[PDB]
């Protein structure tokens, strides 16, 4: 049994002086940490909204999450979409405009949370036109929330569906 814990990194908010383009319980952004003999290790990042924890399927892999003294049990998951919901249905219905710049609240392992302002790449798909945000963060930065100018979570780092 892998020991997976949640650690709050910061508040989820859009930052006006973020940093732009390239060159890279309650609510908030949490890191996903696994207990190891070697030491603690961050394999993912998660978003906590309306009492529901959202992360990537591959970070959690369906494993139970420990937060404080209380355990966390997954309600819903979608392996093809790489999304896992803990304690409630998916609460993140926020959509990208497809025409505006976004901020990724990156939570790289061992590194302070930072907001970076970038414009997602756009490419066609059979389902719909999808925005792609691709950066050189460590793997353990997967599940880092992506927000619009409104400060709503438009996607999780790892993919950003465009619906205008
Ligand atoms: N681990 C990275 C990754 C990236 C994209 C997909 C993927 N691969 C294929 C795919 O197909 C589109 C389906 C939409 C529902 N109907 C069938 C097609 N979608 C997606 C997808 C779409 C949206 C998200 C997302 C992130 C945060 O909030 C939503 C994550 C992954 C799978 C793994």
């Amino acid at each position: 049994m892998a020991d997976l814990e949640l650690e709050r990194a910061a508040d989820v908010r859009w930052e006006e002086q973020a940093e732009i383009s390239g060159s890279s319980l309650e609510d908030g952004a949490y890191r996903i940490k696994q207990k190891g003999i070697l030491g603690y290790s961050q394999i993912g990042a998660g978003v906590y909204k309306e009492g529901t924890f959202h992360t990537m399927w591959h970070v959690t892999r369906g494993a139970v999450l420990m937060h404080k003294g209380k355990r966390i049990e997954p309600s819903w998951a979608d392996v093809k979409k790489d999304l896992i919901s803990y304690g409630g249905g998916w609460k993140l219905e926020g959509e990208w405009k497809e025409g505006e710049e976004v901020q990724v609240l990156a939570l790289e392992p061992g590194k302070n949370p930072r907001a970076v302002q970038t414009k997602p790449g756009l490419f066609k798909t059979n389902t719909g036109t999808i925005g792609a945000v691709s950066l050189d963060f460590s793997p353990g930065t997967s599940g880092s929330p992506i927000v619009d100018k409104k400060g709503k979570v438009v996607g999780l780092y790892g993919i950003a569906n465009t619906e205008k």
